[PDB]
Parts: structure tokens; sequence; C-alpha cells
């Protein structure tokens, strides 16, 4: 089992880290949601789908930068919603193909009432997401760590 990002980088068998740069919504109001769909960005595959089932969970989601200060969020993992920054680990999605498929996570962030001006800054770290891979074959328990960066400023009008 390995993963890749849409821009290039790969995390190989056994785990690692990688950076993911994402465009964010330029303007979001109090009462609106910023959606950050990471499933257009991170993809994974099973290296032996013919006997092995890989189980993948979102083990941890943390917020950094402006997301941490200025937003409150939920994370949607494979169609279900949990608070964000995460307070538990998610259920498991299955991987059973050798074709890369999205890791189905999206963040939903809405600005807190005190937010105004530039609420997220271009180039900055906004989240660290940990993907955890295990299987029905051995004791492998691996961490794929995704460091998420903003490509642009996000403004909360005021
Ligand atoms: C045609 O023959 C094959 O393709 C073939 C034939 C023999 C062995 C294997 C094999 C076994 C374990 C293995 O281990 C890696 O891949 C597993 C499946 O993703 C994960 O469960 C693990 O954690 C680890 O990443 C990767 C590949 C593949
Ligand atoms: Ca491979
Ligand atoms: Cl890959």
């Amino acid at each position: 089992f390995a993963c890749k990002t849409a821009n290039g980088t790969a995390i190989p068998i056994g785990g690692g880290s990688a950076n993911v740069y994402v465009n964010l919504a330029p303007v979001v109001n109090v009462g609106q949601n910023l959606v950050v769909d990471l499933s257009t960005q991170i993809f994974c595959h099973n290296d032996y789908p013919e006997t092995i089932t890989d189980y993948v969970t979102l083990q941890r989601g943390s917020a950094y930068g402006g997301v941490l200060s200025n937003f409150s969020g939920t994370v949607k993992y494979s169609g279900s919603s949990y608070p964000f920054p995460t307070t538990s680990e998610t259920p498991r999605v299955v991987y059973n193909s050798r074709t890369d498929k999205p890791w189905p996570v999206a963040l939903y962030l809405t600005p807190v009432s005190s937010a105004g001006g530039v609420a997220i800054k271009a180039g900055s770290l906004i989240a660290v997401l940990i993907l955890r891979q295990t299987n029905n074959y051995n004791s492998d328990d691996f961490q794929f760590v995704w460091n998420i960066y903003a490509n642009n400023d996000v403004v909360v009008p005021t």
C-alpha cells in the first residue's frame, strides 16, 4: 500500500510524510463554509489486492495556522462527519485495487465570529492529517502523514 498526491509526491510502502498544497476559497463569510476536498489530491492503492485487503482510516486531524485560530470545522470521511480537529479515529475504508483511488476526506470550515480580514495566509500550514493503514495479512500498522498548505489568502469580510 502506497499513496501519492496529485502534484507528484509519493509516500511509499511503510509510511512517511508528504506536503499537499491546496487552493482555498478566497472569500468566506461568517455563516458560510469553506470546503477543502482532499480527495482530488491524495490517492492510494493496494499492492496485492488479489489476496490482501487494506484498511485505511483517518486517525488524526489537527488544525494549524488560521484554521486553528479563525475557524471551526468538521471533517467528512467517506460520507460521514466528525468534528475537526479530530477527537477520535474514523471507521475504515477498504482498498482493494491496484489503481490509485482518492482518500475520501474533506474539511468543512466555517469562520468564528471574531474572524475578519485575512483569516488564512498563503503558504502556511493549515492542517496535519494522519492516514493509518493496516490489513488482513500481517501486523502492519503504518502512518501516512499529510501536511496541508494554503496556496492563497482567505479573507473573511468585515
Ligand atoms: C502479483 O503479485 C503481487 O502483486 C504480490 C505477490 C506477492 C507479494 C505481494 C505483496 C505482499 C505484501 C506487500 O506488502 C505491502 O502491500 C500490502 C498490500 O497493499 C500492504 O497490506 C502492506 O502494508 C504493504 O504495504 C506488498 C506486496 C504482492
Ligand atoms: Ca505500488
Ligand atoms: Cl504511488
